[PDB]
DNA sequence: TTTTTTTTT
DNA sequence: TTTTTTTTT
DNA sequence: TTTTTTTTT
DNA sequence: TTTTTTTTT
DNA sequence: TTTTTTTTT
DNA sequence: TTTTTTTTT
DNA sequence: TTTTTTTTT
DNA sequence: TTTTTTTTT
DNA sequence: TTTTTTTTT
């Protein structure tokens, strides 16, 4: 069954939201069991609309693999890291979306800034939502992601009984 | 004629607002003038009650005098203050009630923390109203208050013409 | 009545412009005046067309507030700030127009790059004109802000006579 | 005749490509040779479709002049540049389209990133190609820059015999 | 009118105060108006005399030119200065009485000691007030001179309407 | 009316004198202000003949713009600035009178030299008036020029009531 | 046949031009070539007169030697060079003009200023133009001159077939 | 007497 | 509502 | 003999 | 127009 | 007993 | 909705 | 396809 | 044209 | 009571 627990901040002008996707297996005739589609960490943003309530229709999404998982884990307090992706890779649509996720530190050494990017040149759309995220918050996901890094690997299906 | 435009923050637990409070003169009967009452620089703070909803009615006050907005203005980065007032200092209800100013920067060197302490023995209530300060808002402040000292001071009255 | 002293730079691609705007003030029944629309310190920009002559018609916008202001002026040699508008923030049109202004130090130390960013999801427009300030220039803004800033906070209506 | 000999590096994303152009002079009446357009150092970037294969029809271009060759072949380790194009400047459709080109080192130190982007406000388009060159390969550019700096200055036709 | 707003300073065995003294103008027959007699920072010592109480009869004055002035506001927390006066300069009494005004740090860097010495040779006296005054003091100080600077030149005679 | 309260130092060999002039502004038909000639700061030098005695007859100017007290006012001890005039710039007679105005430090760190060099190729003359200002005296005009930087601009007609 | 491809500079009030002046040599009787007059590069420097126009007729030139060429490219970021040429040495007309270049980096860090300066003692006349050159330009002109250093010295004729 | 010029209301 | 008080004109 | 391959003219 | 001059083949 | 609240499935 | 793809059992 | 333009021979 | 909003007198 | 003085309009 569904799980829906995600860990979310919720900021000025924009949500951010991160939970994890689990990989999917399929069960060989050999008897075993073989890991299908890869597990991801799956990140939400979404602006504000009003005032400290969200536009959840305007949601844009931006799945972590479990490499850059381990790039945002491994991150300095003055490191900072950008990914790339296009949602239709390798499909007829290529090209089309571009996807941009940044994480920067701010001056104050305060935390970070987590912006997503979107830029669609079939509906002509333009998109940046950023969520400031501080020490503490970025602790958590640090650690939630470390935590769920074994198992979007599938790694969690290696256990003793 | 009175004036109302108070500097103001508000942050998630409380609001914090300042504003000058001119000098009063007396006009001698030599013909000059002479300050009376000092200015200050005034302080209000209150509660937020709800979301994003603040308590007028609980706000409590302090009183920066010329000598404490100098304080202020020539703080560093790092540095910090507290000032102790009784609002009934030399009256016949001093030591009654006990307000505490104090100005701490956060860990992150992003800014500082105000918070004003009450400690009213006749009430029995102890209140403590905290703000966040960014470097932004405390150069505002800085910025604002230096402008204000001569005027608080009555120095302002010494203009050609 | 209207005043028009702007201080310009104008450079190779685009030109950049500050003054400041006033607030407005309501005349209370109590007597006293209560500050209505907070001042700002207004930024325009627009691109050089030809040689040596620049295009207002297309010119944009960006509108300092106090606290932005303070951010300007307290920053160092090489410190950098970007501020992110919404033109039609709260109003039906939210969302459809996205300013940003950078301040970012040049390699050299000579200065900043001043950039007002502007995507418009109505027109599919997006503009961006960037101008260069050296340090003498960035002087002379962060002077004529500073004597500016307790103006458009209009506490230069606690004035002694 | 035509020569093509492009120095070329083929990365995930994208594909870059340099060569250079040489300047073109007219034959003066009075005997001699005078410069008129001047050479540049041609980039050409162009989008990875597929896999390991790369579709050659949506390429973008971004001429070197002499000066930001310079600039190119001058930089530290830890420096970057950003080059600013109208290609239609002081043309009737000056302003329609924009392209930056960025080199920026990455974190390890292992090399560069040089991106081009190109925002078209006629075609409503936004394209952005992004290209990975170690040390070694921005070594080899460095290299045959400077080599070509003469040539495309048109200075290799002060030869003596 | 006359305007009596001196910032003081109350301390153990003596008492310090400053005040402006606006310049003299001269209406030109030409008509415009040339500035006569210059302006000075007023500075008046006098001793404590019983307890928390003090003889004004005994006070002794120092008078800071603009050059005096712009040397105490450019004064490092470490630096010091002293400064030398004949109030009967060029006149027949020259000589005779001699005044020294010093600004001294005190060893904790908690501020500063500030004393006159007047040695009269007339009346064959010679009197020593010095006056302990803390960083916010100082501060204050700094801040309202360099308000005062302006006026005492003349300068806030140059405005716009 | 004129008003002439000059910030003057007297040295050996030469005398410097600065003051504002204010901006000049035109009433537009539209009701408002619009600011035509723009204001300066004005410095004169003329030397020494006899002793301590001048010779005004034979002074020379140079009209210290906006952008020009900007880079005064933000010099470090250690700074040097030199700006270049042409009295006649885009008239008929530019190129023939040349103006060089140098702040250099002093060895000693004791304060600057603040020199005018005039050359003019139509009288074939060559002056150099130099000045030695002490840190107080430079203190002054930094203190002194910041104050009137904002009215050479004209923002001091931005005022409140 | 003479080839014309200067590398100029054009900034606000004066443009520099450079360019290499072959050696010329002389057909030796024994058979071979001995070189004769040697080759410099040759710096030309002109005023700006009106707005972005420069007036040709009043340019001035300067020969750089090898030598001096070798002293260009040799030079640090922080490093300035002057040299000190009579046009008419050894002649009849020597001592009459005087003509020094100079090479002084900028306070910033971000290039150098290059000036000619020619003082003509038999028509009174005393010019100086100045101009600025980043990093990038004199980039471009170490690396020309570096790649024109042999060709002026007739090096470029010892070559393999 | 003064380095100018570029964009409005 | 506000920490006061000390010295004149 | 040589590490190749990816995009044109 | 250009700082020259010193030693051969 | 516990600082809450903001967006779905 | 989600950047893919490469090697088995 | 390419950011231009300013001064000669 | 301009990022808003929160508390009085 | 006050350190002055030097150059105009």
């Amino acid at each position: 069954g569904r799980v829906f627990a995600p860990y979310s901040v919720f900021k000025g002008k924009a949500a951010l939201s991160a939970e994890p996707r689990l990989p999917t297996f399929n069960r060989l005739d050999s008897g075993g069991v073989k890991l299908n589609r890869r597990g991801v960490i799956m990140l939400t943003f979404w602006p504000s609309v009003g005032e400290r309530k969200y536009d959840w229709e305007k949601r844009q999404l931006f799945a972590l693999s479990a490499t850059e998982v381990g790039s945002l884990i491994s991150m300095g307090t003055r490191d900072s890291s950008e990914f790339f992706h296009d949602p239709s890779m390798l499909s007829s649509n290529a090209g089309q979306v571009r996807k941009s996720l940044s994480i920067k530190p701010n001056a104050d050494g305060s935390g970070y800034f987590i912006s997503l990017s979107v830029v669609n040149n079939n509906l002509k759309t333009n998109d940046r939502f950023t969520v400031p995220v501080t020490t503490a918050e970025f602790a958590v996901m640090r650690t939630a992601f470390s935590f769920a890094l074994p198992h979007i690997m599938g790694w969690d299906r290696f256990t003793n009984r």
